[PDB]
């Protein structure tokens, strides 16, 4: 919404500049004018025949006289409109060249401009700038939108105004050259901009519809995908696979919908487009047979015009280009032009010499930019004398180090004043007093590059001398010595990562060369190793001494040899002196004393679409007609201009272009008929695989164990998008391209045979032209990319340097040196700057030699079009077929290079389609194999059992684990932490199997055993239970699969749970819906719902892992109370974390490190005295 004023955007463009843009801009309008021209002699040149062509029928007597009046006129009519062709095509060359050329320069030598400004502005601004904004969005629009004006000042000016010269110029020609069919053109205008119109209302209604579409079966998806673990362990992989097949039925039948009725809009589109033509041509022959215009005439404002009303919407890109590049050369002029209040660039102020260092605070107020909401200092009062050190205690606020900030005048208090020396710090110059100020952070930030050179951050006139004398008097030289490289190691955030008491010292070095005046610790040794610690101190008290110094730290221990040491207390100074008088006064200061102490030839994603082999065969046929279908057009228009101009005896011309007129409008609904089947017949094969490919999509998934969905690769949104991008692509490259590349060379197939039997040798000169006007097309594009991705390289390392210098720069800015960063980033620009000027002369080239190479073909179109084939019997009504039938079956394959991306971007969403059906898991529960066992009873073996998760095979959970439980027994499981007690769990569900030992239930090894049936005598209850949205009633029946399970089961098992109580209180009952869709319940119903379907199946094992975790008060209470009914009748593993709902279990076992520890029951692991009697002490006390 907010723009900036036209001048003050080019603010940066001065002489040359001013003149670029002036000559572009005349260039750029004579290179508009040229074509409407063009087209104005191609008008003379069919009059040059039609004087001709007339006489020539009109004769009938004699022929060796037809061979002298008439090639006499065509000869020196025809050189002269080829002497006016080539002349024009020579102009393009020149006006084309200077257009862009001109306009790229004014650009680049502008954006160079901007860049500079705009960095210095960045670097200028005080810190309660940045303490409002993020450095993190002004880099990104530093980069950016400085992209975005660079877009808008270019060559797309140029652009503009060639546009509209060829708007203007067309309808010029057309008014003064006849006023009656402009006004007749300008009718049919509305039609054309009301038929697209519905476009924008039946595509921004169906693309919404058709992402509402599968948004219900994603959404299936998604839930199901997060609650994988839940319907793997019911074995729900036949419902949730069924749930997802019935909604890719309705939106197959959607988008079958969607394809009868968006064929239907582009054929009656094209037809209506098609026939406003016709009727503005047909009329146009009507007013030559009154004998008002010439059949010359009629083409070239009929040319001139649509060319000008079609330059309308070629323009209007470059309108939002340059109102794009206004909108964001607002925020980047509003940085540029706000001056601050502090500077630091500012060359002004006192520089006082021979500083002696006598500081005071007098009754500072201040707030940091978050203002009214909170006063950090409540007035304040603090001297120091010069040489002393004083220190600055207190107990939180902070308050301490934000007299560092006021101290570097890093902001000006709100009232009050901080005086170095007699005068107020706002008399001094900002950079003399940062120079004479010496700084040591917390954080200390080290710039990427030498360790000389960060110490030649501190001054920038320094020799290796001083550098060494600087790290050796900060007890700094002796370690990195034995580093390599010596002085000329690296640092930053990538690479060489060093210690942090190694990192401070360079730090104090750094301050170290610039022999500072004022010195200012603050939080420097907190933060920090212990021993690292006393060598950076060490360094400190060697820093001092010759200084004054306010130092900031919560270490007592650097606070003793302070000269005074002054305590804070909501803002206000409250306690001030020495040690010794200060634990006298036993007040702040002794209070915290005391305290401290593969792209591939993918030929199966087509057998899979061979499922259909019509439906195809109907849309290729069909599409190969519209192809052949769509020359004659242009053989039609041939016939009406070729015909009318080879008429003769006039009388026959009236009744002929009425049966022409009426061939096309029969032409064109055949085309209509032969364009709605093309499209819908792909676009109903191509539905039906997107079923096909996310029904055997999803399907696999489901067979996949648990061991792939625990990949941070595949996460549960990672996977749905991968569901449906991968079936999306495949469609369209069977879809819609497949039909339109096979429609247009059928075009130019059926168009390639026409002309060259009509035209010997003339065909064979433009299939000489046109593939090379094609090709020359193509590599300015690829030299376009290949300037494009080069330039993105070398400003990114202008960016990077300003990256560390924009969100380093509360650093910078206390260390000054701006102007290092200022010069960097200025000659990093420096390299993509001489590049411009290489690209405007590039483009210009380039744009100005595929326009020749148009004009001069189109010269050479009338170069065999008269001379070598007019003096030959050959004639004008074939040449004009031609020239339509080649340049238009030309710019029919024109849409196979802007199709490409599509077959690209499908075959890649096809790699890895294809794949993810084909894995195969290491469990999967799709193999009918297994033994199924006919005996009811259940026991449990654990017996050395060792086992790593595969996504993490460091820390093991399980290592030598046994166990073993009777039926109808409780086998209590505690654990010191991790999963190695819900390990148990996951084991028995055989969700893995383990790496060495193994686990069998009644005696058989769970390996050997049925993987679904195993889970079936399973009844999991896990700590956050998942219920799907449905019916409780179904959440309840879940538990039982490969049967429906009756309402009073159903009934019996929400009695067990003890969850009855609301499936009667509620309106619905079982009905009701559950899920945060239809109706939403806290945990506790939630779970006794997952104890109900537990016990649905009537299992003979139950699991409870830690079922009471995410629970409180009465719902514990109420919860334990239905588990441990549950249990009692069936075998028992209960991993919950009280262990005083454990007391009565027929078995507890203690797990240390993997291994089994300590087993036995209540009172005998309490007998004994370990483990399990810390367990329960620890929580029976707490
Ligand atoms: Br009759 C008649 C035939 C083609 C005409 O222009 C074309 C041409 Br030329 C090519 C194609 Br494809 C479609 C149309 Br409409 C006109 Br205007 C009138």
């Amino acid at each position: 919404k907010p723009a900036v004023s036209v001048l003050t955007m080019f603010r940066y463009a001065g002489w040359l500049d001013r003149l670029y843009m002036l000559v572009g801009t005349l260039a750029a309008i004579i290179h508009g004018v040229a074509l409407p021209l063009m087209m104005l002699i191609f008008g003379d040149m069919t009059d040059s025949f039609a004087s001709v062509g007339q006489v020539s029928k009109q004769s009938t007597q004699m022929s060796e006289a037809d061979k002298r009046a008439m090639f006499a006129k065509l000869e020196e009519e025809m050189t002269t409109y080829a002497y006016y062709y080539t002349g024009i095509g020579a102009g393009v060359l020149i006006v084309a060249y200077i257009q862009v050329s001109f306009w790229c320069l004014a650009a680049g030598r502008q954006i160079h401009k901007i860049r500079q400004k705009f960095f210095h502005a960045i670097m200028n601004q005080e810190i309660g700038w940045f303490d409002v904004h993020d450095v993190g969005e002004l880099n990104t629009r530093l980069t950016d939108d400085v992209s975005k004006i660079n877009e808008g000042i270019g060559d797309k000016i140029g652009m503009f105004f060639q546009a509209m010269a060829t708007f203007f110029g067309g309808f010029i020609i057309g008014f003064t050259r006849g006023w009656k069919l402009t006004l007749v053109i300008l009718a049919i205008s509305p039609v054309l901009g009301l038929s697209a119109g519905i476009w924008a209302k039946i595509l921004s209604s169906f693309t919404d519809k058709e992402l509402h579409a599968y948004a219900k079966a994603g959404a299936v998806a998604e839930e199901v995908l997060a609650a994988i673990r839940t319907v793997i362990a019911f074995g729900g992989q036949k419902k949730e696979l069924e749930r997802y097949n019935n909604n890719l039925e309705e939106a197959k039948r959607l988008g079958i919908k969607k394809a009868i009725t968006a064929n239907i809009s582009m054929g009656a589109a094209f037809l209506l487009i098609y026939a406003s033509y016709a009727l503005a041509f047909w009329y146009g022959t009507s007013l030559v047979i009154s004998k008002e215009y010439s059949i010359g005439q009629v083409l070239t404002v009929f040319f001139s015009v649509l060319i000008g009303a079609f330059s309308v919407g070629q323009a209007s890109p470059n309108i939002e280009a340059f109102a794009n590049a206004r909108g964001a050369a607002y925020e980047v002029f509003k940085i540029i032009d706000n001056k601050p209040s502090i500077d630091s660039f500012s060359k002004s102020g006192h520089k006082p010499d021979n500083i002696q260092g006598n500081l005071e605070f007098k009754n500072i107020h201040f707030s940091y930019p978050s203002r009214k909401e909170v006063q950090i200092l409540k007035g304040l009062n603090l001297k120091v004398k010069s040489g002393q050190t004083v220190a600055l205690v207190g107990n939180s606020g902070c308050g301490k180090s934000t007299t560092v900030q006021l101290m570097q005048r890093l902001y000006d208090p709100l009232d009050g004043m901080v005086s170095i020396d007699g005068q107020d710090i706002r008399t001094i110059n900002v950079r003399y007093l940062r120079e004479i100020i010496g700084v040591v952070s917390q954080e200390p930030v080290l710039f990427a590059t030498t360790i000389a050179e960060n110490i030649r951050y501190g001054r920038e006139d320094v020799t290796m001398d001083e550098i060494e004398k600087a790290v050796k008097e900060a007890n700094a030289y002796d370690f990195i010595m034995k580093l390599p490289h010596q002085f000329d190691t690296l640092v930053g955030e990538r690479g060489a990562q060093l210690s942090g008491g190694q990192k401070q010292r360079i730090a104090i070095a750094r301050a170290l060369v610039r022999n500072p005046k004022i010195l200012l610790l603050d939080e420097a040794t907190s933060a920090l190793d212990t021993e690292s610690e006393a060598v950076v101190q060490a360094a400190l008290d060697k820093a001092r001494e010759g200084r004054t110094t306010i130092v900031i730290a919560h270490r007592l221990s650097t606070v003793r040899n302070a000269d005074v040491i002054a305590g804070f207390d909501g803002g206000v100074i409250v306690e001030q002196g020495n040690h010794d008088e200060l634990m006298r006064e036993k007040g702040i200061y002794f209070k915290l004393v005391m305290t401290q102490t593969p792209p591939a030839s993918f030929w199966r994603i087509l057998k899979l679409n061979s499922t259909e082999w019509p439906y195809f065969v109907v849309g290729i046929f069909c599409a190969i007609i519209n192809g052949g279908l769509q020359p004659a057009f242009s053989v039609i228009f041939s016939k009406v201009v070729g015909v009318f101009t080879n008429g003769g005896p006039p009388e026959t011309q009236r009744q002929n272009s009425n049966l022409f007129s009426l061939l096309f409008l029969i032409l064109g609904i055949i085309s209509f008929i032969t364009f709605f089947l093309q499209g819908f017949t792909f676009g109903k094969a191509g539905e039906i695989l997107t079923k096909r490919l996310r029904y055997m999509v999803f399907k696999s998934m489901l067979r996949q164990d648990v061991s792939w969905f625990d990949d941070p690769k595949n996460t549960t949104g990672a996977l749905t998008t991968r569901l449906a991008n991968d079936a999306a692509q495949v469609k369209g490259a069977t879809g819609s391209r497949l039909a339109v590349i096979f429609q247009n060379i059928a075009n130019l197939g059926t168009g390639i045979i026409i002309s060259l039997i009509y035209g010997w040798q003339l065909t064979l000169l433009l299939l000489a032209i046109v593939p090379i006007i094609a090709i020359a097309g193509v590599v300015e594009m690829k030299m376009l990319s290949g300037q494009a991705l080069k330039d993105k390289k070398e400003l990114e390392g202008s960016g990077k340097i300003a990256t560390e210098a924009i969100e380093n720069f509360r650093t910078v800015v206390s260390l000054t040196r701006e102007q290092k960063f200022e010069t960097m980033y200025a000659q990093s620009l420096q390299i993509p700057y001489r590049n411009a000027m290489k690209k405007a002369h590039v483009f210009g080239i380039t744009f100005s030699f595929t326009q020749a190479m148009m004009y001069f073909s189109y010269a050479a179109a009338f170069r065999f079009g008269a001379y070598l084939v007019t003096q030959q019997l050959m004639t004008f009504e074939n040449v004009l077929l031609v020239f339509s039938a080649i340049v238009f079956g030309a710019m029919a394959v024109g849409q196979v290079s802007s199709f490409a991306p599509d077959y690209a971007k499908a075959t890649v969403s096809a790699s890895h389609i294809i794949r993810i059906i084909e894995k195969t898991p290491e469990i999967d529960s799709y193999s009918t194999q297994g033994l199924k066992p006919n005996m009811l009873e259940g026991n449990v073996q654990f017996s050395g059992v060792v086992f790593n998760y595969p996504t993490r095979p460091s820390i093991p959970v399980l290592q030598g684990l046994s166990l073993e439980v009777k039926k109808g027994q409780t086998l209590a499981l505690v654990g010191s932490s991790g999963c190695g007690k819900s390990t148990v769990v996951q084991l028995l569900e055989r969700f893995y199997d383990p790496m060495a030992g193994s686990v069998f239930l009644d005696g058989k090894e769970i390996k050997q055993l049925n993987v679904q049936w195993l889970r079936a005598q399973l009844g999991i209850v896990s700590q956050e239970p998942i219920l799907f949205d449905c019916s409780i009633a179904e959440n309840i029946a879940y538990g039982d699969n490969s049967r429906v399970v009756s309402y009073e089961e159903i009934v019996r098992a929400a009695k067990e749970a003890n969850i009855h109580q609301f499936i009667d209180s509620l309106p619905d009952k079982y009905n009701t819906r559950v899920g945060d869709k239809g109706t939403q319940l806290s945990g506790g119903q939630k779970q006794r719902i997952a104890i109900a379907r537990a016990l649905v199946r009537q299992p003979h094992i139950l699991l409870l892992d830690e079922a009471t975790s995410a629970l409180d008060t009465e719902s514990e209470k109420v919860v334990q109370e239905a588990l441990d009914k549950a249990r009692e009748g069936r075998t028992c593993i209960v991993i919950a974390h009280r262990l005083s709902t454990i007391q009565n279990a027929d078995l507890i076992v203690v797990i240390q490190n993997g291994k089994v520890k300590e087993h036995g029951t209540h009172q005998q692991l309490l007998a004994q005295k370990g483990i399990y009697f810390s367990m329960v002490s620890v929580q029976a006390g707490a």
